[PDB]
């Protein structure tokens, strides 16, 4: 099955958004803002400069500089939790994941290998949501 | 770049893998056992449904209900796990088989073969990794 052959992060961005984006993103549109009402959302996801290894060190250190209230919305008959600043900010930890399938799936240039998966982790985000019309509603930004 | 691309499964069950199997498996190896006293007899016990749907965590739900679970902790290099007289079945659920149907959904612009193919390759490439490792008698993967 050749089609269904991905890159690691083409695989962890569709992933990701569907465990942590699209449902918050689909909450937003379909209640015209954050409901316990906030009419201005912002998903802000929040990307490392380089992937290296501890990504968990990397966002740990990045979550300490970020002061965040806990909130809690409804969906799907799940009651949904997120970390506000309104901005709704989310830390990627999923792209630790790109090394561990590279590293457990292959039998300088790494370093380089991990900045090309980067940049699709970041590009695939930005066409899913494209596709599906919360490009306004998710921001990307690095440290 | 052609080398870095794997199956949907594959790229899950090594993070999957390195996520949870791993660290629990080293920790289990470095203290002889669990650490709370220490159980020697220390088993990971991973459950897979029978089938890849939709809404895999429904059925995830399913299987949680039938099975009796205390909570445990103990710290790898603080860890929260579900365990079931001196030997001890870590319970783990991955959930993270939603994530196949997730990937070639929005990766690609019948159906049932692939995801049931998938679910065989997720469970193959697990047990593959962990034999590697040394850590396959500590895993151990059944269904409902």
């Amino acid at each position: 099955d050749s089609d269904i052959n991905f890159f690691p992060s083409s695989t962890l961005a569709a992933v990701y958004y569907e465990n942590f984006i699209k449902p918050t993103c689909s909450h937003i549109i379909n209640n015209g803002g954050l409901l316990d009402i906030y009419k201005k959302c912002t998903i802000k996801i929040i990307i490392p400069k380089k992937l290296t290894s501890d990504v968990n060190s990397q966002f740990q250190r990045i979550k300490a500089k970020i002061e965040t209230k806990e909130l809690s919305f409804e969906y799907l008959g799940r009651p949904r939790n997120i970390n506000v600043e309104v901005m709704i900010i989310d830390f990627p930890t999923i792209l630790s994941g790109i090394n561990y399938a590279i590293s457990n799936l292959l039998p300088v240039d790494y370093e380089a290998i991990l900045s090309r998966e980067l940049e699709r982790f970041v590009y695939t985000l930005k066409k899913i949501a494209l596709r599906d019309g919360f490009d306004d509603l998710i921001k990307i930004v690095d440290e």
